[PDB]
C-alpha cells in the first residue's frame, strides 16, 4: 500500500491544472516545436514524452521536471515493435518460430536497447487478431489463431516488464490496439468493425485480456468503431470491461490526434466534447492534439466533467511512474551525470537477430529435394529484395539503421566465401506502378527505382540466369507495402516482379523463390511453377544471414505460418478456425466459389522440413472427463528422415455439438520439437475444462457435456482425430 | 373471431398424425417418386407440395384429397422471384428502375400467371441486403440500401396478394431469407453471419418487417448462422422477434432440408434434437427432409417437446389454406372440370407488353461517349459476344416456368428494330468463359452454356472480320445466368477473361464500340470504362429483355435507370455501399492524404456509386431549400427542389433525397436514402418536387437498441446520384 499512500499524498498537493498537465503525451515536431516544448516541461504541463530516442535528448527534458514545482518526471515511450536498434524479424515472422523463448527473446533484447537508450515504455506488443490479409498491419500481429495471438501476448509483455517495471533493462508494455482494430472492414486501415459480442470474447478480446492478466502498464486505445462506438469514446470498452471486468489497474493511453477524431467520426460537433467523451469514456493520456489541457478545465467549471474523472486519469499516470521508479530516480534509465555513439556496432546483438531470425523461415515448397544448396557452382540472384536493406528490417522499424542490416545478396556472399559464384541481377523494380513507387517514397525515398526499361532489367536477369546453375528469386513486397494505412487490393507479388519469375522460369534453370513480405500473398502461379518457396517475411537486421542459413542447411526449416494463405483477394477471409455451415464443402450446392480452387493454398499450421517427422497413433488417456479432471493426449514424434531438424505438433479441439455453431477445430496447444535422425520424444498434451468452455450466445463462458474431437497433427489440414465425452 | 372458430373446430378433429402431416411440405423428386406422394395425399400425411406448377398437375395432387379422413386441401408452392411464364428483368434490374408502380406491375402479373396455373404461393420476395458482390444471390434482392430494398418489400406483397388472399389472381408471399443471408462471410453461399445488433436493427432487418407490416402470409427461414445459431434452429430470431415484437401471426417455412442441416451446423447430433430445435424455435413447416412426420411423435411422447408446438405450427398452416380461400373452394385456383384442355406455353397467356415495358425501365447508361447511342438504325452493326444470341441467359437465374424459346435475345431485338433498313452481322467471338473448369461448372446439372468448340483464337479472327465489314460493334457480354445463381459465389468481378480478350482486340479494330452488358451482380469495369464508347447495363432483362433493350439503343426508350448497389474498381474492395460510417480518417476528394481508410494499389471508391446512370438529355436541379431551419418534435419540414430537362429529348430521371446525423450517440453513416422520386420530363419541363421529412426519418438503434431521434443537427442532401449532391441542415429541436 507504499503506492495507493505515496500517490493520494501527492494529488492531495496537486491544482487541476497540474494533474491535466500529467495527462498530456506529445513528441518534438511541427506542433511542438523542441524549445517551447521544454518550456511547457519546466511549467508542468507535459506528463509525457514519445519518439526521442537518445539518453542526452531524454535526459535534457527529465533536466527540465526540476523546474516545475512538484518535479513529477516525465516516461519517454517509443515504438519498439519488433526491436528497438537490432531489428528482429517482423512479429508475424515471429510468430512463425511456434517458440514463445524464441519471441520472449526477441521483446528482452528490445526492451535492454531501448532502456539503454533511457526509454520507459514501448507502444507494443501488438496484438490485434488478423482473418483479413489486405490490411497493411498485419505484418506487426502473430497472425489469425486466437489461442497462439494470447500466448504470445503475454509472453511478450512479461519479457518487456520482467521480474521488476522499476528495473533499469525492463520498459512498460503498452499492448495495442485496444479492440478489434485488424477486424476493419474491407481491410482498410481505420475502417468500421461490426462483430457480434460471443465473435468478440471468444475471438478477438482474449489477447488484450492475456496482457492485462501478465501485469501489462499501459493500454493504447484503438482508432476504430466497434459496433458504431469509437474506441476512444467506448465507457463500455475502457472503463466496465477493460476495468470493471478484467480488473486492469493500469494506464489508457489514446492514438495520435484519437480524441479529435471523435469529431470526424461524428461522435461530436466541438472539441470541447469529443474531450469530454474520452475522459468519461475512460481515456487517461492524451497523445498530440492537446484537447485535454485546452478542455478540461473549462468542462470542469461548467460541471460536464466530475473531479473524478480527472483524478482517475492522473492516478493512472503517477501510477505508472511510480511502478517505472520514476519518483525513486528519475534517472534510473539514465546513467550518471561519458558520451557514447547511440548507433555503435558495439551496442547491436547480431548474434541474438541471427538466431530468432532463423526460426520464423517457413518452407513453403521444395520439389525433389532442391534445398537444401550446396556452396558450389554459379547461382544467379535476381530480384528487386535481393539489395534491399530498407525492406529487410520491415515496417516499424524504430530505430534501426538499413545501412546495418545484412541483404539476402550478402547473406549468401557471407555463406559461400570464395566457393560458387554469385551473379547479381536488379531483373525489375519492386513496382511498374509509377503512382505506386510515388506512393512509397512519397515521404522518404523508400524505394530505389532504376531508371533502366522493365525490358533492359529483364534482358540483364535472362543473361544473367542463362550464365547460371540455378536462379534464387528474391521477390515481393517493399516493407512499405504493409504498413499502417498500406491497405492492398491484390495479394500477389507485384506485376513487375511477376512478369520477371515467368521470364526466368521459361530459362528452364531451377528457381528458387525468397518471398520478403508483410502479409499473407496469393502465390498459385508460384506454387505451380517455381521449384523451391521459402518465405522470408521481413527478417530484419540479420536477415540476409538467417536467410543464408536456412537455403544452405546449416538451419533445418522449422517456421509454420500462423496466417491462412488465401488464393486469391476475393477469397478473403480464409481462417483454419471456420464454422461449417449446413452446407460445407468438401457438390456444387456447398459454401464454396465456382471460379477458383477451394480452401487456402497454404493452411494455418503449414511448413516443410528438409527432413521427414512420423506421428504415432493418437491415445488418449480416457474416452470420458469427469468436472475438474484433466485428460492426456500422447503422441511420440520420431524423425524419420536423414537430416536434424524441428518440427511443431498442433493440437486441435472441436465441439461438434453446441448452444452456438462451433470452428471445425480450434488450436489448444502445441510442441516444438528439435529431433536428430532416429530420435523420438513422446508427447503429453494437457486438456482441461478451461479448454472446453465457450461464449454462447449470452455470453455464459462454460464447457457442456458431449463429445470433443481432439486433432493432433504437424498442420491444421493433416490431423489424426479421437474423440472423449465431458461428463 | 370466425375464422379462429373455424380452425379450433377442425384441430378439435385432427390426430397428432393428421396435425404432423400439415406440416409436411415436399416436392416431387428422387426423395419422393409421384406415386409414393400420391398415397401420403390419400392417407393425409401432406401439408403442401412446391414445384408442380400446371392446372392438370396440380389439380390431380388436389384430387387425392377427397380420399383422406378430413379432406384437408393443400397449398402449392413455387419460386415465383420474377415472373412464372412471362419472365421481368431479375429484381436487381427491377430495383434500377426506381419506380415502386413498376416492380408492381412484375409483381402483378407473375401473380395473374403463377394462380392461372393453380398456384397459391410464391417463395418471394426475396429481400435480403447485399453488400458483397461476389454472392450469386445478389441478382435476386434490391441491392445495397435499407430504405429502397423495405420499400420494394412491401410493394411486392402487395401486389402478389392483392385486397384479398382468397382471389384466384393472388398468391401468398412467403418472403425469403428470414434473416441476414446476404451478409454471408466471403460472400460465400450460406456461410457464416455475424454483425452487431444495432447494424443487424438499422441495416438489414427493416425489409423483413417492411414484408410482415404489408401483411406477408409465409416466412421463409434462412440456412445461415446469425452470431453462431443457424436461423432454423434461432428462437430469438422466430419467436421472440417476428412473432412477439413484430406481431407477425403466419406461417414459417424452412428451407430445403435446413432442419436436418443442423447437424452439420453443430447444434445437434441427431435428426431428433434438429426436429426439437426447429419446432421449438418456430419453424412451422418441414421442407422436403421428412425430420418432422419422422420425430414429432417420438419428441413428444419422450416430453421433449409440448403440444402447444405441434398446435401452433398446424394452425399456422391451417390458417394459410383458411386465407387462401381453399377450405371455401380448393379449386378457386384450378378452374372447373368441364374446362377444356389448354396449351400452358400458350402466346395468348403472356404479357410481353408488360415484360417489354418493364425491362426498358431497368436499363442503366453507364457511358455514352459524344452521344454515339441512340444509334440511327442504317448501315452495317456487327453484334459480339457470347451473350448476343443467349436465349437461356436473358431471362437470368430463378427463371421459374420461363420458356427460353419464347425470349427475345439482343440479336433478336436488334433485328426487330432495323427490318430491312440495317445490315446485322453476328460473331459468337468467345465463349461465355476461357476456363474449361468454369464451363464445367456451368454445365453441371443442366447443360446451360453453348460451347463453341473452336479455338479462342480461331473465334476471335471471325470476330475481328465482322467488325472490320462493319459501321460499329454491339458487343453483348458479361455474366451467364448460372453465374449469378444459388451457391454461384465469385472471387473475380471482371467480364471474364475470354471475353475481356475479345474486347481488347475489337478496340483495337477502331470501330466505334457499344457494351451491353448482362449481369447479375456489381462487375469490375475500370478498362471498360475508359475504352469503350458506350456502355448499357442490361442485368438479365428477361422474356421481352432483346426488344427492351433495342428499344433504349435505337432511343424509342430514353435510359432511366440507376444502380441500387455499388460497382467496386476491383473484388478486393469488397464491400464498398454508399452509407458507409466516416471513420476517424476518411479518404473522400475533401480528405486525400496517405493516412486515411483507403487503399494504395488502386484507385478508391467505387467505379460507380449508388445512384448513378446517365441519359441521353441533361437535368438541372435548382438550389435546395427547407421549409424551416428548426424542426418541432410532432411536425414535418418540406425540402424542396425543382427538377429541369436542360436537353433536346424527353426522359425520366431519379431525384434522390439523403440525410446524414453528424453529430450522435453512435458513428452514423455519411448518407443514409430517406427519399426519391422518378420524374420524367419533357426537353424544357420543370418539376417542383417536395420531399416530406419528419422524426420518424431521424431514428436510429443506438448501443443499447434504443430507437431515437436526438436534437442536433441534419443534413439533407439532394441530387441525380449519391456522389453529386448539395446539402442543407436544420436542427431537430
Ligand atoms: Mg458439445
Ligand atoms: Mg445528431
Amino acid at each position: 500500500t507504499d503506492k495507493e499512500r505515496f500517490i493520494a499524498s501527492l494529488m492531495a498537493r496537486m491544482s487541476n491544472a497540474e494533474k491535466i498537465g500529467q495527462l498530456r503525451l506529445v513528441s518534438v515536431g511541427a506542433d511542438h516545436p523542441k524549445e517551447a516544448l521544454m518550456a511547457d516541461i519546466r511549467a508542468g504541463k507535459v506528463g509525457a514524452i514519445f519518439n526521442t530516442v537518445t539518453r542526452p535528448d531524454i535526459r535534457a527534458m527529465q533536466d527540465q521536471v526540476r523546474h516545475s514545482r512538484l518535479k513529477i518526471p516525465l516516461f519517454h515511450a517509443y515504438d519498439v515493435a519488433h526491436g528497438h536498434r537490432t531489428i528482429f524479424p517482423i512479429s508475424l515472422g515471429l510468430a512463425a518460430s511456434w517458440d514463445p523463448e524464441v519471441v520472449a527473446r526477441s521483446a528482452r533484447i528490445s526492451a535492454l536497447e531501448a532502456s539503454a537508450d533511457g526509454l520507459d515504455m514501448s507502444f507494443s506488443p501488438m496484438v490485434d487478431i488478423t482473418r483479413d490479409a489486405r490490411w497493411g498491419r498485419v505484418s506487426e500481429g502473430f497472425g489469425e489463431d486466437t489461442y497462439l495471438t494470447s500466448l504470445l501476448s503475454g509472453v511478450m509483455v512479461r519479457a518487456y516488464q520482467g521480474s521488476n517495471l522499476a528495473a533499469p533493462d525492463s520498459i512498460m508494455a503498452a499492448v495495442k490496439h485496444f479492440a478489434l482494430y485488424g477486424a476493419a472492414e474491407g481491410g482498410r486501415d481505420y475502417n468500421t468493425v461490426d462483430m457480434s459480442l460471443p465473435r468478440m470474447f471468444q475471438d478477438y478480446l482474449p489477447p488484450y485480456k492475456a496482457a492485462v492478466d501478465a501485469g501489462a502498464g499501459a493500454v493504447m486505445v484503438s482508432l476504430n468503431t466497434i459496433n458504431g462506438v469509437p474506441a476512444t469514446a467506448n465507457r463500455w470498452l475502457l472503463t466496465d470491461l477493460l476495468r470493471q471486468q478484467w480488473g486492469f489497474k493500469g494506464l489508457t493511453i489514446s492514438d495520435h490526434g484519437a480524441v479529435k477524431e471523435l469529431i470526424k467520426h461524428g461522435l461530436a460537433g466541438n472539441e470541447r466534447d469529443a474531450t469530454r467523451l474520452a475522459i468519461q469514456a475512460g481515456v487517461d493520456m492524451n497523445m498530440n492534439d492537446d484537447l485535454y489541457s485546452t478542455w478540461l478545465p473549462k468542462l470542469l467549471a461548467a460541471g460536464e466533467i466530475d473531479q473524478a474523472d480527472i483524478d482517475r486519469a492522473c492516478r493512472d499516470v503517477l501510477a505508472a511512474k511510480y511502478d517505472l521508479g520514476l519518483f525513486a530516480d528519475p534517472y534510473r534509465r539514465l546513467g550518471k551525470p561519458p558520451p557514447f555513439d547511440t548507433n555503435a556496432e558495439s551496442r547491436l546483438h547480431r548474434q541474438a537477430a541471427r538466431e530468432v531470425a532463423r526460426e520464423g523461415l517457413v518452407l513453403l515448397k521444395n520439389r525433389d529435394g532442391l534445398l537444401p544448396l550446396k556452396k558450389q557452382g554459379r547461382i544467379a540472384v535476381i530480384g528487386p529484395l535481393a539489395k534491399s536493406q530498407r525492406d529487410v528490417i520491415g515496417s516499424w522499424s524504430a530505430a534501426g539503421v538499413p545501412r546495418q542490416a545484412v541483404t539476402v545478396y550478402q547473406g549468401l556472399a557471407n555463406a559461400v566465401g570464395e566457393r560458387a559464384t554469385l551473379l547479381y541481377a536488379k531483373g525489375a523494380n519492386v513496382s511498374g506502378d509509377q503512382a505506386i513507387l510515388d506512393y512509397l517514397n512519397s515521404y522518404n525515398p523508400e524505394v530505389e527505382v532504376d531508371p533502366r526499361s522493365a525490358e533492359a532489367m529483364l534482358e540483364e536477369a535472362l543473361r544473367t540466369a542463362r550464365d547460371a546453375d540455378l536462379v534464387v528469386a528474391v521477390v515481393g513486397e517493399s516493407q512499405g507495402m504493409a504498413h499502417e494505412a498500406s491497405s492492398r487490393t491484390d495479394l500477389r507479388i507485384p506485376a513487375s516482379q511477376r512478369r520477371l519469375l515467368k521470364a526466368l522460369k521459361a530459362t528452364g534453370k531451377p528457381l528458387v523463390l525468397v518471398l520478403m513480405n508483410g502479409r499473407p500473398l496469393s502465390l498459385g502461379w508460384e506454387q505451380e511453377n517455381a521449384d523451391a518457396i521459402l518465405e522470408t517475411w521481413f527478417s530484419g537486421t540479420e536477415g540476409g544471414n538467417a536467410i543464408a542459413d536456412v537455403l544452405f542447411g546449416e538451419h533445418n526449416p522449422s517456421g509454420k505460418l500462423t496466417m491462412s494463405f488465401p488464393r486469391s483477394v476475393g477469397q478473403v477471409p480464409v481462417y483454419y478456425n471456420h464454422l461449417n455451415t449446413g452446407r460445407p464443402m468438401d457438390g456444387k450446392y456447398t459454401s464454396r466459389y465456382f471460379d477458383e480452387a477451394n480452401g487456402p493454398l497454404y493452411p494455418f499450421g503449414y511448413g516443410l522440413s528438409y527432413t521427414e517427422f512420423s506421428l504415432s497413433p493418437l491415445r488418449l488417456s480416457s474416452e470420458r472427463l469427469a468436472r475438474g479432471a484433466t485428460l492426456e493426449a500422447r503422441v511420440t514424434l520420431s524423425n524419420s528422415g536423414k537430416r536434424a531438424g524441428a518440427t511443431v505438433v498442433q493440437l486441435y479441439l472441436q465441439d461438434p455439438v453446441a448452444s452456438l455453431s462451433r470452428p471445425v477445430k480450434e488450436l489448444r496447444g502445441f510442441r516444438k520439437v528439435m529431433l536428430e535422425p532416429g530420435e523420438s520424444r513422446e508427447i503429453v498434451f494437457r486438456l482441461g475444462e478451461a479448454d472446453l468452455k465457450f461464449y454462447d450466445s449470452q455470453l455464459r463462458h462454460t464447457a457442456e457435456p458431449g463429445e470433443f474431437k481432439v486433432f493432433v497433427g504437424l498442420d491444421s489440414a493433416q490431423t489424426e482425430s479421437r474423440s472423449f465425452t465431458l461428463l
